[PDB]
């Protein structure tokens, strides 16, 4: 099957970065054609840490700005929603509706995500056993949604700090596909972080899912958000080639859900 | 004073927020050292599955709600989901609750902070206890004056929940610091109800500002936390005894 | 009952510290006539971190130092054991033999504590889960240990963390008496320590115990070892009496098991 | 090059340990690219029940041990338990095993690297990674020169372990990681034996100098852990997916 490849800023910080952003990613997905591309970013950090903290621009700005990156590189978009009446606008310019790890529970959002008609990825909260997903996707095929992701994210191991249990991949697949999120995986809510973001993204394309997740910036040192976990933009290639190349050498070996 | 926040976890009926509202009534008129707060939920916004009770609305359950304010005179608190309902709830509910999942949600807790009520957020299982500093401070920016953070158990493994009642003097540093009883021994997805007594005992040994415990005339027949939710007949030896405890106790909390 | 209180240093750094601590063990012990005391130290550090790290004096220094005490002070003894040769000659002075947490599923260590004919108190392993002390005890039984005491000491909880999940205290309860470890419960594996001893340990008697450990340290800032979490000998009065009030006041409503 | 110390996990008898020993010994002449340790314990010290099976002592132990070296010429590991079995067990094995629960046990440490030979320390299940530097250190300090160090999962909550590949890159810096990809996956006290293979794929995916398998001809008749030792007729086609996973992999493994 097409492996799907998630990225994009974690947050649309200007209509310009996307573009920059937009430009490498359409540039990847014409070499790497057994790759299926989504363009990713945030119109809105619904709950950064701090108040003081970079948020957004806005759900119109936003979808305007995801939009014109649709519209000028030919990609699939996805973003993510925080509230039921978010579901509608955003679906207009979303291939794929994204639900935040904290909301993966909220059936009003799940259900308002369902009915656009678009693809509907949840990220697996932190609290979420792996098996406790099979009820997550039944919400979402009640709903009306057809295409449906889980992404692995983590889960809450002590304070402060996630653990990827790669067990997860092979019992999400059960009822869904799955999605290896390789940027907050290694974050500390609140390991040194970026230095795990390789190794554990070839954990998880060795183990076997069908995409994976990446917040990427041009110069992660200036993010307004995620800056010590989002890949630099000039290293998505090599990143990429790579679970390629993993991916297809286990592939033989991936068994049968 | 020592609060005690207690009810039915979901909005079954009018009918049954009278009956618990009569018992919890009448603890309030033997407790006068104790403020009691009526809490029920008018939707359960998370249940796992889909074809769980959630309730009858958000409308239904205002007036209900309201019904127990007028007919008791108790205090109300019940909790919200999305931004909006922080309004048309703000009219009964005396203490705006935020459920667990949600303490993160900016937009959800701005909100609640306008209506001028009382906000008390539900410590999420994935927050570290010093990390509710941020959930006190953007509160504190939205207007908000009377701020609980509440202990309900913390992830620990899978389908799972542990107290750390180290939480309780940390989070005392900047807000009121409230423990669910109820929702920190039930395995998400021990015997629950059993060690829902032993640990209230704990909380107000260690010292804490209030307690939250979900009560049901039986029930074996709720609609929801039908397995923790404490048999209304047993909630007044329980206050009672945490009463007694507490004012031994209370000689040693230690200082914020 | 007898509540029971387990008290001492750490380590047995000299056999002047171990009669400075006896004594005010002493002189409470004449005071809370409704309590019993034993009083603990340890031969030798078989576990700590580093290799450069203080030990002891030997097994043969150690229990004649720990005798020293009981013939001059009239207190029971309790010492651990790190080997299944150590248990005879500990048990000529030790009144309770402890077996450390890392090492409370090792069967020989168990068995040669129990056929001494001492009591017993194994430190509940930070793997553990409190349901799976039940065969620690059968193992003791079997070996002949006749009374048997299980200590919660905390359980590991992310890394370098350790957290205490009170419902311990009944379950194990159920096949052992429970003894509640206010020192090793608040530290820090590799909370703020020692600010948090005092709190818990009221929690733990508000559950309900039979008994409290709690390492003191005349200065605990000099301490060999545990010299963060070591009580200051001036407090040990104070926790005392303390948990005794609460432990009056609570134990009418303890459940029967 | 490249280990995989495989056998069964205890010895039943001597018969048991040959036939294991010769079907490794076959792979061994397969893989030449790759060096085969023959493992299997003498003695299970810390099973939960006293009423189960333990082995048939130390001396009968060895004694079968030597069979193997010399039959199939294969090097040989065992775990010991106290101080006092290092020097008899240094005669057959040429890497002594350091139990998880004993990683910190100075005495056994030292003694093991007393005996000249080499020293594999089991990862506790309660030890942060990082933190096997110090148990590294303790066996130079005793004489040790060839240090393994081996990833076998993580207290997740209560009966349930789970793998922190993060570990793997960190311990590497002091010392040559094993991934032990049978204890990894069992509950103490998921389905385990279908997490086996995905496991030790994301183990070589990510970067170890070895793996550690526990084989059994019929597992479902082994006297320990029955439910998650590989039946021996898989072992051929694991290593040889390992081999070519490690193959593509090792081009992006990390400089130390
Ligand atoms: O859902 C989003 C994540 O948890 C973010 O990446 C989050 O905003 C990180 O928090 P901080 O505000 O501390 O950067
Ligand atoms: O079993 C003993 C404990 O784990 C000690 O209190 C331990 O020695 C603490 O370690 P450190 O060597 O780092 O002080
Ligand atoms: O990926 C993200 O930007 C958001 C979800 O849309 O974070 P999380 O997965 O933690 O909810
Ligand atoms: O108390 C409750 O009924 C809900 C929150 O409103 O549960 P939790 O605290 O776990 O979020
Ligand atoms: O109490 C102690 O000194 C030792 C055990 O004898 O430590 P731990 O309980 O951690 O094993
Ligand atoms: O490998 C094994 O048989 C034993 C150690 O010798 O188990 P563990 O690694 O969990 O200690």
């Amino acid at each position: 099957e097409k492996f799907l490849v998630i990225a994009g800023p974690c947050a649309i910080e200007s209509e310009e970065l996307l573009l920059k952003v937009g430009e490498e990613i359409k540039r990847l997905s014409e070499k790497f054609k057994e790759v299926e591309f989504v363009f990713k970013s945030s119109f809105d950090k619904a709950n950064r840490s701090s108040i003081h903290s970079f948020r957004g621009h806005g759900l119109e700005y936003g979808v305007k700005a995801l939009r014109k990156v649709k519209e000028e590189f030919g990609l699939k978009i996805t973003t993510d929603i925080h509230e039921s009446w978010q579901a509608e606008p955003v679906a207009e310019v979303a291939d794929i509706i994204q639900i935040p790890a904290f909301l993966c529970g909220q059936t009003d959002l799940l259900l308002a995500a369902a009915k656009t008609g678009r693809a509907v990825n949840v990220k697996k909260g932190q609290f979420l056993a792996p098996w406790d997903t099979k009820n997550v996707v039944e919400k979402l095929k009640f709903g009306g949604a057809k295409e449906i992701y889980l992404t692995e994210r983590g889960t809450t191991f002590g304070y402060n700090n996630l653990v990827v249990d790669f067990r997860s991949l092979p019992i999400m697949k059960q009822w869904a596909k799955v999605i290896y999120d390789a940027t907050h995986s290694v974050q500390l809510p609140g390991g040194g972080m970026r230095e795990f973001i390789f190794p554990l993204i070839r954990a998880a394309v060795a183990v076997g899912c069908d995409g994976v997740f990446m917040e990427t910036h041009p110069e992660p040192e200036k993010a307004l958000s995620d800056a010590s976990t989002q890949l630099p933009l000039s290293q998505l290639e090599g990143i990429i080639e790579a679970i390629l190349e993993i991916r297809e050498v286990a592939s033989k070996y991936y068994e049968t859900i």
